[PDB]
């Protein structure tokens, strides 16, 4: 099945990074007032040069040129029950990454700019070209992605609900649901001064990035870190906590990517033992105070558009069914249907049910 249709943006200056008109897939359901819209993610390029190389061979991340018609949803974007016990019948959304700046962007392509960068644009066009398409009914609309599109959840679900409200639909409950997007600004495990693309650690690509993209953050984190400082609000721990609209944070504790940004590359030794360790301790930390969170013990990367993303359990319990439990909690703690799921065990694959590879 190839169910989600494409759609162009018809404002057609809102862009993907090569001036191509960026877009979404949907498949609507008729009298389901649930509307998911998922954010791709893809890492991120942040000058003319290394962008110009991701544009030779990751160029579906920059352009729309080479889009295809259809896609197949996956995993929370399945409409069989079977695959996706949460959210089958809901309006499926799939955004496509094609701005390459976490979804923070807010420039265009013009004399002195090689590449527009508009993610946050993009989600809110989106938004408003869905809102006549059947969103205007909508009670909730859950904003999810993986990766650097969970990531994006976070800079952006508080600006979806405050654009809904100012459109005058404060009944549409915005949600956000941030998947693989949950990163640490701590120490490699080898050090690379910033040189180059390769050995140039997030916060500085992304202190980067935000000048090069013209990036955007929410704006209570940028109130609290000021101006030259808004590369914190990237991090889910600094930006979190400023976020008022519900957000469930979906987070391996041994994830691949933050792995790779640490200069990790799967004998273990001692210092690699204890590195290891200590991830998954502050990653567990950070999570404390997350009452909506599921964080298995597992060295794996995204979650939820994968077509066996129901086999993962923490203490027995599934993401979709942490999921329905969510929706249920925003109808004190349910019997039986917890929302709260980190692990405690503190190596990879410690949790029997991670994905095996
Ligand atoms: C098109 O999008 C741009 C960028 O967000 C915005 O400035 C402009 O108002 C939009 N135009 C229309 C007709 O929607
Ligand atoms: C893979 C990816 O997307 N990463 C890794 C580090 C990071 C920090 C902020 C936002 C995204 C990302």
């Amino acid at each position: 099945n190839e169910d989600l249709r494409l759609h162009l943006l018809l404002n057609t200056s809102v862009t993907c990074n090569d001036g191509s008109p960026a877009g979404y897939y949907l498949k609507e359901s008729r009298g389901s007032r649930r509307w998911l819209l998922f954010l791709e993610g893809g890492w991120y390029c942040f000058n003319r040069e290394n962008c110009d190389s991701r544009y030779d061979t990751m160029r579906r991340l920059m352009s729309s040129r080479d889009w295809p018609r259809t896609r197949t949803g996956t995993g929370i974007l399945s409409s069989q029950p079977e695959e996706n016990p949460y959210w089958w019948n809901a309006n499926m959304v799939f955004i496509p990454y094609c701005s390459s700046d976490v979804w923070s962007g807010a420039s265009s392509k013009s004399e002195k700019n090689e590449y527009a960068f508009m993610g946050a644009l993009i989600i809110q066009e989106v938004v408003r070209e869905l809102l006549g398409r059947g969103l205007s009914g909508a009670k909730v609309l859950l904003l999810a992605g993986s990766s650097a599109g969970g990531t994006g959840v976070l800079l952006n679900v508080d600006r979806v609900a405050e654009q809904l409200e100012k459109l005058g639909y404060p009944a549409i409950q915005v949600r956000g649901l941030a998947d693989s997007g949950w990163f640490l600004d701590n120490k490699q495990y080898r050090h690379t001064d910033c040189v180059d693309t390769i050995t140039c650690a997030p916060t500085e690509a992304i202190r980067r990035g935000i000048r090069y993209w013209n990036g955007v953050v929410p704006e209570r984190c940028r109130r609290q870190f000021q101006e030259g400082e808004e590369w914190n609000c990237f991090f889910g721990y600094k930006v979190y906590p400023t976020l008022r609209s519900p957000v469930f944070v979906v987070q391996w504790l041994f994830d691949e990517a933050q792995l790779t940004v640490d200069n990790v590359h799967l004998p273990v030794q001692e210092g690699l033992r204890l590195y290891i360790q200590n991830l998954g301790r502050e990653l567990r930390h950070t999570l404390k105070d997350v009452p909506a969170s599921f964080a298995p013990a597992c060295l794996s990367h995204e979650i939820i558009i994968r077509s066996h993303w129901t086999d993962v359990q923490v203490k027995g319990t599934s993401l979709p069914r942490a999921l329905h439990c969510w929706d249920r909690s925003l109808h004190t703690p349910l019997k039986g249907c917890p929302v709260h799921l980190v692990d405690s065990c503190p190596w990879p694959h410690c949790n029997p049910s991670c994905p095996t590879g």
